């Protein structure tokens, strides 16, 4: 129902390294754009996160905008400002995201299909 | 059905400058991030169309990647090679486009009810 529920669980696991709960969110089919354009997939995506190459210590999210695209679609686009460790460099990063998420059956729930970071220039 | 008629009109409608076709094919509550990650409307996306200071010579799409967002929803991610004019100026410029398209009835098509666009590096 409430997709800010999802939204919130994706931003912990990320926050907090949750491998698995990561691997939960994501559907098996994601197609994500990273911030120089590349597309990835479930499994490059979640790579940096198994590796330990990327570490956040801060995620904060606002300005959510919230749409429909059906009765099993649902788009999130949102400012997150952002800093960690990636590939041993401490960086700080302010992103816009574009997130696509799908309704599940079954457990019904909501899992990320989709999605698109940028930098805020 | 085929989300691949709905992709080559807006393709078209960018390409020639084709306003009412890009009116039509935007839905009005569209959330678009463009290349600088600043989230526009319909309005404001479809204004340099509009003012004409947005004329393009090219749009080349490929490496298009679909993905249903239920059956009413639809995520396109594609590589676009573009150039044209842009404030007086020509520009060059190559971009990842996320189009995320929701299922309309009355008239059965498509519209397009978000997107992002940012560039390849």
């Amino acid at each position: 129902d409430d997709i800010a529920f999802y939204e919130e669980r994706l931003r912990a696991a990320m926050l907090t390294g949750d491998l698995k709960g990561l691997e939960t969110l994501l559907a098996d089919d994601l197609a994500f754009v990273d911030h120089t354009g590349c597309v990835k997939t479930k499994q490059t995506h979640l790579e940096p996160y198994r590796a330990g190459l990327l570490k956040l210590s801060r995620l904060d999210l606002s300005d959510a905008v919230v749409r429909a695209a059906g009765e099993d679609g649902r788009v999130v686009v949102v400012r997150a400002v952002t800093a960690g460790v990636y590939d041993g460099e401490a960086f700080t990063e302010t992103l816009r995201f574009t997130r696509i998420w799908r309704r599940t059956q079954g457990p019904a729930g909501w899992k990320l299909v989709a999605g698109h970071c940028s930098v805020i220039l």
